[PDB]
C-alpha cells in the first residue's frame, strides 16, 4: 500500500516523509519496500 522504496525512517509528520510516504502511529514513515508483509 504506501510501501516507501526508500530507506525506513521516523516522522515527526507526512510531509517529513518524502515522496508517498506518509507518517504512522508506530513513529516511523510508510512501511519500507523491505517489509514484504506491508502493501
Amino acid at each position: 500500500g504506501g510501501v516507501c522504496p526508500k530507506i525506513l525512517q521516523r516522522c515527526r509528520r507526512d510531509s517529513d516523509c518524502p515522496g508517498a510516504c506518509i507518517c504512522r502511529g508506530n513513529g516511523y514513515c510508510g512501511y519500507p519496500y523491505d517489509v514484504p508483509d506491508y502493501a
